């Protein structure tokens, strides 16, 4: 079977006796494939991958999926220690930590740093742009190898080129067999997508490929 994402009839609220944040929400992703997640501030779209996480429950409706998540959170965040081990955690393979800093253009940032990528970050240590950050979360996110990629509008902060640039070299090129959901507003982004689901004040505004969003 090559179906590893699916949701059916979801229904979901933050609070008890308040409005659904997610309203009969239906998707299915088969391995490899990409998932673009798209609509407006405050359309559900975080909360849709929270449901995936296990951070939600639904209050109807199923989630089925087994396998390990890797998260990258729209709000870039960076722990207390160097770059190299903001990024690759508890498995060290050097080739894809190499070809991950690459496809995140981290190489002219560690390449400023006396240290290198050994730079200690942290309490009192050097401050990084809201842009380096977002880089570096990705990096992290992308780098873990993991079965589901949630990838939760990772180019804050990010000019157009280089989100454009990083788009193509990361989700497309670098993660080109991985299950991967995007949230993304961008067209071009969802042009290249398998799917898209679009949502709309918690609702189910459209799920379908790109041709028959065009229609
Ligand atoms: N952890 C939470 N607890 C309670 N309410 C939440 C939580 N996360 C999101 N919400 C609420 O759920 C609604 C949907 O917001 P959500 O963050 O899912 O939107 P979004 O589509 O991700 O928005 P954005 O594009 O701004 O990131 C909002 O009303 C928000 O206040
Ligand atoms: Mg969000």
């Amino acid at each position: 079977t090559t179906t590893e994402v699916v949701m059916e009839n979801v229904t979901a609220f933050w609070e008890e006796g308040g409005t659904p944040v997610l309203k009969d929400i239906n998707f299915k992703i088969e391995r490899g494939q990409l998932l673009a997640v798209a609509g407006s501030t405050g359309a559900g779209k975080t909360s849709l991958l929270m449901v995936i996480m296990g951070e939600l429950e639904p209050s109807e409706g199923k989630i089925k999926h087994s396998g390990r998540i890797s998260f990258c959170s729209q709000f870039s965040w960076i722990m207390p220690g160097t770059i190299k081990e903001n990024i690759i955690g508890d498995s060290y393979d050097e080739y894809r930590y190499r070809s991950v800093i690459k496809a995140c253009q981290l190489e002219e940032d560690i390449s400023k740093f006396a240290e290198k990528d050994n730079i200690v970050l942290g309490e009192g240590g050097i401050t990084l742009s809201g842009g380096q950050r977002a880089r570096i979360s990705l990096a992290r996110a992308v780098y873990k190898d993991a079965d589901l990629y949630l990838l939760d509008s990772p180019f804050g902060y990010l000019d157009v080129l280089t989100e454009k640039e990083i788009f193509e070299s990361c989700v497309c090129k670098l993660m080109a067999n991985k299950t991967r959901i995007l949230v993304t507003s961008k067209m071009e982004h969802l042009k290249k997508a398998d799917k898209i689901l679009i949502l709309h004040e918690g609702s189910s505004y459209f799920y379908g490929t790109f041709s028959e969003l065009q229609n």
